[PDB]
């Protein structure tokens, strides 16, 4: 057994497979960051920090000695508890295809939103600066008329190019802007056709964020470090319910302030 | 012989071949559900029920015993009788290529319509809840102006995504809406070109339904279980006509309330 | 793990082996039905219903369509909870041969009695008509004088024969009648010697029933369908006890009303 203690839960192999399958596809349907930042191979549960390579001054241990601390970023463990009914679990083996996995899906959405918000908007208590904080390019305002969205994206692109940043470039849109872009026509012409051909990368569904981002996916700019990737573990149970959780241990680092452009809602 | 008793019908092999060809191709031209739902391999004439995996409380058989009935969905047999003239039948062997199979086509249309309506709109006497009853996403209103159809479809897609449901996504349209979508332009630009590229799946001809559906075809959400697939059997004949029928025995189960969006006409 | 969750029980392999051995042998000592009816191979936890082959009229889905629901018999799950002391459990590994399995035996008796009563006397809540409801031959009265039992058994056999039902024939006796038959003499001659040679099949110990049955075991008349056979699963434990259960999921169908004769006490 590992720290997850799956083996102690009154959950069948079949139910585990359904629960995992749901957590993963739901997580994947909400997550945007992983589609554009570099995602590392999980390094295991021992990992507690990512070295930044920097030195920090501290007072010397004595005369004639110069001391620096090695600086690093701590990993954060994010855990989302959820509760499933034991009838949902047990029904799987009897051949149920509609066991209530809503709590899994809700937990998966919560975790994806937390991850994407950390990456894009910062998580100060976990010492994560988001792309919003890291960016050094002029911030752009998303227009009132959806028909002008291609104007601001074009301007974001030129900002990246002028900052000397190679592509390809991707755009992350909030749920609201994504929907507007996908439906809006200008004098009959779908702005999505215009916007799609303008960007050599992808136009990404990013429901966790407000506004939009335009950034390079050249690599080496945005570091999502995984200690342990999305996992499902066991907490407790009674006669009727099982309490489980989704968790991951990771951090995010932004190495290049000019590789991104933020667009506010 | 099997229950169809085809062998007792005064219908030649040649006529049988024509009747089948017509029934199948007509059926396929009208049917929409089978293009988006999971359609099982026919399990044969013995199958009467589909296990749902669930338990129903019943009063115990004595003290200290706990009893539960196993829940299942019954299959329904749908039979559509039709009558053909014996001159239509007999002309076939004589080289006729215009024998009157109108009654075959009328039966096939009737069966497809009954099947699709059961799938999408439900059939309470057969204990079938259709996708319309099943869905838990906000129901959307089709616009008066066809030029706005892409707006509602886009909102529908966003409902599916926000519900954590992966694609691909397909759109089913009533005969009326399909025809409108295929002909309508906004400032000259065909809204079909916009809508077709908006949907990674298909835009489906669904003449049996009113309004529209946008659903995921990821698999495992919508279950059409075939006992026996569309078949042609024999009832009776007189000097001038033969009474045949089309039939199938099946049921439909919807496992995921959030995998579809309904749009009302 | 499967739905039994045996692995979560604080019960050693040795104790499990003892509990099983006791449950099975106790079960077999009380059960009578399985000795005369057709007992199917367990079909697994997915099975929920047994097709009867019949059709039920339902209102049609529209004009010119004829609809019928497929009839099936639902399986019932019978569960008999029981509690054992943890000292009974733990003593096993220490070499104990008299651990208290009384609660296991009480559960097995309770289950056998519930099964046999369902088979012979019916279980309306589970939609099971027993042989008693099924039979169409004249019901016979067991005599006050045990010395006359061979008369009624002989009349019963004659009822079966006249109904055109081939043997071999077996006789099931209540605990009371069995004991009477085994001890009683007429003018010194044991009526058991007469009765045993009169019946080509067996005289069966049936402590679950009152009265008696004489039935054919030619096969295909009496159908005990097993979803899952007698099993031992785990519910909960505290410091001193473990709550387990016996269960099976099954149903019983009687296909031939004239293949049995009932004799009332």
């Amino acid at each position: 057994m590992n720290n997850l203690y799956r083996e102690l839960a009154p959950v069948t192999d079949a139910a585990w497979h359904e629960i995992e399958t749901e957590a993963i596809r739901t997580f994947k349907r909400h997550i945007a960051g992983r589609r554009v930042v570099d995602v590392s191979e999980p390094s295991g549960p021992v990992t507690a920090a990512v070295s930044t390579g920097h030195l920090r001054d501290i007072s010397p241990p004595g005369d004639g000695v110069v001391a620096h601390l090695r600086e690093s970023k701590p990993l954060v463990r994010l855990r989302v508890p959820f509760t499933v009914t034991r009838s949902a679990i047990d029904d799987v083996e009897r051949g149920s295809q509609d066991s209530d996995w809503d709590p899994v899906k809700a937990a998966a959405k919560k975790l994806a939103f937390v991850e994407d918000r950390a990456i894009f908007e910062g998580y100060p208590a976990a010492q994560i600066d988001g792309i919003r904080q890291c960016t050094s390019n002029p911030v752009l305002q998303l227009p009132d008329d959806a028909r002008d969205i291609t104007d601001v994206i074009a301007q974001a692109l030129s900002e990246l190019r002028l900052a000397g940043v190679d592509g390809p470039y991707s755009v992350l849109l909030s749920a609201e802007v994504y929907t507007k872009v996908s439906e809006t026509t200008e004098h009959g012409y779908p702005i999505r056709e215009h916007l799609n051909r303008l960007v050599d990368g992808d136009i990404i569904w990013a429901p966790a964020i407000d506004g939009a981002f335009v950034l390079s996916t050249r690599g080496g700019d945005f570091d999502l470090r995984l200690g342990t990737d999305v996992s499902i573990g066991y907490l407790s149970h009674d006669a009727e319910t099982v309490q489980l959780y989704l968790e991951e241990t990771l951090t995010f680092l932004c190495y290049t302030s000019e590789a991104s452009v933020a667009l506010t809602p």
